[PDB]
């Protein structure tokens, strides 16, 4: 818990969603004082459990490519603050910025990648994963965000079995069985890498959900974007196994992406 004291707000306002308001602030940790991003509840029991599932999950993670937890602060509002990544959705940036390369969006998926592989090895599910909840530091410098949908497995449990359902980033046995596991999280990164390399174009587009799932199980899947690398395309369609059994988990998406970058 933190010191409202010792946090400043601007007063202009980042983004608002269902929640509430984003804003931009400052808190003064022993001697520096830190840039922060603020969700500040808007006047609601859910959003609260949100918030709080939310907390209750990042606290317990530490990461380089994951955003850190500063803390709550309890005062005019809930306030769930959390260090600044300063440029923003990954999805966004890109929509405003083609001249990125192939080799800059290879690093940026890269670092998601190393993050996941680490959520998956701390047996959390992230139930999210989207370009949208990508927050860039530097245009060479990725944090994974947005884990209000997120769930520590249970220690006897590799799923969770289930509100907001993103089912374009849903792999089949989320659609069907209602399971989700870091095996789910990897079909996600397959589109999320999708949507990197269409620089934030959004996936399916024009299609209800009802018809993405009727096209993945004809078999069809997203075609390459322009000026993707085909070795990059490959392993979307990796991500995107249609049996989970022999779908790769993030260790060998990892090392995949890897070696591609460097080489
Ligand atoms: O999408 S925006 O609001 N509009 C422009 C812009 C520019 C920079 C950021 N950066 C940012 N860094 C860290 C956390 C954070 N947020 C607010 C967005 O969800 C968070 C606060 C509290 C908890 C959180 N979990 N995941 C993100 C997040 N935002 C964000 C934005």
């Amino acid at each position: 818990y933190l010191d409202r004291k010792l946090l400043t707000l601007e007063d202009k306002e980042l983004g608002s969603g269902n929640f509430g308001t984003v804003k931009k602030g400052y808190y003064q940790m022993k001697k520096v004082v830190k840039t922060v991003a603020v969700k500040i509840l808007k006047n609601d029991p859910a959003l609260k459990d949100e918030l709080l599932a939310e907390a209750n999950v990042m606290q317990q993670l530490d990461n380089p490519y994951i955003v850190r937890m500063i803390g709550i602060c309890e005062a005019e509002s809930w306030m769930l603050v959390m260090e600044m990544a300063e440029l923003g959705p990954l999805n966004k940036y890109l929509q405003q910025n083609r001249h990125v390369k192939d080799k800059n969006i290879i690093e940026l998926v890269h670092q998601v990648s190393m993050g996941m592989k680490y959520l998956e090895e701390s047996n959390f599910v992230h139930r999210d994963l989207a370009a949208r909840n990508v927050l860039l530091v530097t245009q060479h410098y990725a944090k994974i965000s947005d884990f209000g949908l997120s769930k520590a497995l249970r220690a006897d449990e590799n799923y969770y079995k289930a509100g907001k359902w993103p089912v374009k980033w849903y792999a089949p046995e989320c659609i069907n069985y209602y399971k989700f596991s870091s095996k789910s999280d990897v079909w996600s990164f397959g589109v999320l890498m999708w949507e990197a390399f269409s620089y934030g174009q959004k996936p399916y587009r024009g299609m209800k959900g009802s018809e993405v799932t009727a096209m993945l199980e004809k078999g069809e899947r997203m075609g390459c974007p322009a000026g993707c690398p085909r070795e990059m395309y490959d392993l979307m369609n990796l991500c995107w196994t249609y049996d989970v059994e022999n779908r790769p988990g993030f260790a060998a998406v990892e090392l995949r992406l890897r070696n591609y970058y460097y080489d």
